[PDB]
């Protein structure tokens, strides 16, 4: 556990991966219900050309048993030994598969920070300012980086509001602010790109991750190098996801 | 000559190619100075995967000699027998390599129409309203389609102005309005895409082609299926024709 960050090139370096420099990094997510399912996925992903491995812990059936989470994290880390591992429990409020109280959610993340098996944790911006601040501090004290997140699965907020949220994430100490929004029109995709550009230009001093969801928003997953998003999600493995192989092809074609 | 057009799906069909439907089409350009150069380019492009061949006539040294231009169109057509051929003299004012009087430019396009060898001509929006109306009429009377164009190589107009130009092209009878603008900032690229969406959804009853130039605007060359541009330019920072098709296919699903 040790990561670096620079406000000159606006980068975060974890496990030798420099987020915020060069081409957008590909994040793939593990969604298994059991420990063996998580291993099957990790084995299947090991060959794929991705950069960061995200474990969606809300899909894990035994998330309330500390020993089981630790065992599954340990199993992933022994299959994917050199790529950064991001621990993500998506809350029910923001589309996650299970529900946990605020207290449990914070304890889960603190336990993931303690394990030494994860390089990063995902904390939701709207969890509560006191709780967010406390958990960011704890993660940082253990050399664990924080991706702070916010999702709107049904609409796209005004560009100014998207910018405001990303700024608040920086205010709260996020190492990498992250926002995903849902377009209802084609203009909404451009609104998300506008917000990304404005944030990068006016306020960002670290990498940021942004996305417009659905088939309509797929260009937001491809044009990060120009518009300013530092990472993008792909499936190894709906009609609005793009395969990791195809994402890598496009990113390479667009790389400058 | 023969082409079709439909305001239902907003398409123009020329030599079996349906512009405005499915994935955006790829236009490649011939830039040769001599008929021999033009022939070599066309031969080299013949086995590339592109949809429309554009002849950039302003690059042609013998443009003022009517028989030379006709012989060169004939030579291209012998090599590229199945793809639509777009005849384009880019004027000096809009970045073209040579200068012609308005009259000479109109005579050149009329001669192209008369040849029967070209499927489409490019006419510049700002050529002059009387001349544009007369030449669109002439092309149409001979079943030649018109791509009406406008370029700004140094800046991006306001979104409303981009839309206004595209609407004016429609009003003047363009089969396919086309605009290419240069971004000075990242936001300018988004302004071009915004204008594209606005035009296509609110006013267009036919295909439109839009582009934000430079490496910064590459996304405008890839995302036409969603935002509304019907075609994009490639060559056989710039993305190649092979790579362009790869990405367009990926986005088409
Ligand atoms: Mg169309």
């Amino acid at each position: 556990n040790l990561y670096f960050q620079s406000n000159a090139m606006k980068t975060v370096t974890v496990r030798d991966l420099v987020v915020g420099e060069g081409a957008p990094k590909i994040i793939v997510s593990l969604m298994g219900k059991t420990i063996t399912d998580v291993k099957s996925e990790a084995l299947a992903y090991r060959e794929a050309d991705f950069d960061i491995l995200e474990w969606r812990v809300d899909h894990f059936a035994n998330v309330t048993t500390a020993e089981s989470v630790l065992e599954a994290a340990g199993a992933i880390r022994e299959i994917i030994t050199d790529k950064p591992l991001l621990f993500t429990f998506r809350s029910a409020k923001e589309g996650g598969e299970q529900a946990l109280t605020t207290g449990q959610y914070i304890d889960l993340n603190r336990a993931a920070v303690d394990s030494g098996l994860v390089d990063m944790i995902d904390l939701e911006l709207f969890t509560g300012d006191d709780e967010v601040k406390a958990t960011v501090g704890y993660a940082h004290q253990h050399n664990v980086a924080v991706i702070m997140s916010n999702h709107d699965f049904h609409k796209t907020p005004a560009a100014e509001e998207i910018v405001q949220r990303l700024r608040k994430m920086q205010e709260l100490g996020a190492d990498i602010p992250k926002i995903a929004v849902m377009p209802q029109t084609k203009a909404d995709v451009l609104t998300l790109l506008t917000a990304t550009v404005e944030m990068q230009e006016r306020y960002a001093d670290r990498p940021i991750i942004t996305m417009s969801m659905s088939k309509t928003g797929v260009i937001s997953r491809l044009a990060g190098e120009v518009f300013g998003s530092a990472a993008t999600f792909g499936a190894v493995k709906a009609p609005g996801q793009i395969s990791v192989a195809d994402l890598r092809t496009v990113l390479t074609i667009l790389h400058q």
